């Protein structure tokens, strides 16, 4: 397909960063550079120590490396940890030789790709993440795709979505044969960076192009946690609804209630849930596509599993509340299991959960969310409780509702 246009393929093979395009670029790793042994085999970089990691990719004098003067695209999965709003300027991927070439940096909540024509002239497009939607920082994995046409346009994409574009100005420039991955601070406080699958194509990839590459680099059937990593079973998490990201889980009576977080910059409140497998792959602990599973939570020091309970009063038709119950394994089998389904969007890594019939893939309803006025626990009067509620047997209306999207943030 388009793989032909590749002239750089910085991947980790056998615990060793190398070029796999077939052009044999020189890849040197200096300092503290950590390589991930499992998928996505990313390499971690820091901005802390006197020996903070560094990766140097040097392209020989090959001719193919000149298709860069016409059309060329850059793509790579990247993750910046604790990429907070007031982050100070940094350079992460520099490819400027003598005030010429290209560079990639992050300032506050901006990801900027620059194109230095010379020590003076130089353009740049960017991506600035919606801060209001990322209080705890934009710390999730996101795919970047920068397409540059020296006679055409200079565009930047995020998770296959076009975010910015500008007309390339027609002065002369000179691209370098060296790219350096390192977090150099422009002239907690330590931030980390994970890079994975760094490509440079000798053509302008188009929207269609970009997205086929975007998906091909993912195991889309594998549900992902909030930060874009693989969701795993037997691991603690804070479960949260996309529409109520400022809420944490608590307990009242049988119900799980959602209360407003006191900490809006971190996830460290309320009870955690542990996902248990029933039906799925046994090679690993990764939560997949149509896995049947259930939810465990430890409240006081007692163990519960999320399950349906009879409400103090009829809250609505085909509406039955989800709470923390202490039930036997066979009761969970009949109506306490869920069929998960990955559900990702540009904004977040989530999932939809369908009530399972007898621990099978047969769906009986969808897990949504709502606020109801009723009695819980030992209440004398009714109260306003925001609860996770299941829409049983007629939920075609919620299938496209963002209120059915749930994320998992590792409570590690």
């Amino acid at each position: 397909s388009i793989n032909d246009s590749k002239i750089l393929s910085l991947q980790n093979k056998k615990n060793t960063l190398m070029d796999t395009s077939g052009y044999n670029a020189e890849v040197r790793v200096e300092g503290n550079v950590q390589l991930n042994p499992i998928f996505p085999f990313d390499f971690k970089l820091g901005s802390s120590g006197d020996d903070r990691g560094k990766v140097i990719v040097t392209q020989n004098e090959n001719i193919v490396y000149n298709a860069m003067y016409e059309s060329f695209s850059i793509s790579f999965w990247i993750r910046i940890n604790k990429w907070v709003s007031n982050l100070p300027g940094y350079t992460i991927i520099d490819s400027v030789k003598n005030n010429s070439g290209w560079s990639i940096g992050i300032i506050s909540n901006f990801l900027v790709f620059t194109l230095k024509q010379n020590e003076n002239s130089e353009q740049d497009i960017n991506f600035s993440y919606d801060i209001s939607k990322n209080a705890a920082g934009y710390n999730k994995w996101f795919f970047v795709t920068i397409t540059t046409n020296m006679m055409g346009n200079m565009m930047i994409y995020i998770n296959g979505k076009l975010i910015d574009t500008i007309k390339v100005k027609l002065t002369g420039i000179n691209f370098s044969k060296t790219i350096t991955f390192q977090m150099n601070k422009i002239p907690s406080d330590n931030i980390n960076m994970w890079i994975r699958d760094f490509y440079i194509f000798a053509k302008e990839l188009d929207d269609k192009d970009i997205n086929i590459l975007f998906n091909s680099l993912q195991y889309t059937n594998v549900v992902k946690d909030y930060w874009g990593n693989d969701l795993r079973y037997d691991k603690e998490y804070y479960m949260i609804n996309v529409n109520y990201m400022n809420r944490y889980m608590s307990k009242k009576g049988n119900g799980i209630v959602f209360n407003t977080r006191k900490n809006n910059n971190d996830f460290n409140e309320g009870y955690k849930i542990i996902i248990k497998r029933i039906r799925g792959n046994t090679n690993d602990t990764r939560v997949r596509g149509e896995n049947v599973l259930y939810f465990n939570t430890t409240i006081d020091n007692k163990q519960y599993s999320l399950g349906m309970y009879k409400p103090s009063r009829n809250l609505g038709t085909d509406l039955v509340p989800l709470g923390a119950l202490d039930q036997p394994m066979d009761e969970i089998r009949k109506y306490g299991s869920f069929i998960i389904q990955p559900c990702n969007t540009f904004d977040y890594y989530a999932s939809q959960l369908f009530l399972s019939s007898n621990a099978t893939t047969n769906r009986l309803g969808i897990l949504s969310i709502g606020s109801y006025s009723f009695r819980l626990g030992g209440d004398w009067y009714r109260h306003e409780y925001l609860i996770p509620v299941i829409k049983i047997e007629h939920y075609a209306s919620l299938l496209e509702s963002t209120s059915t999207h749930w994320v998992f943030v590792p409570a590690s």
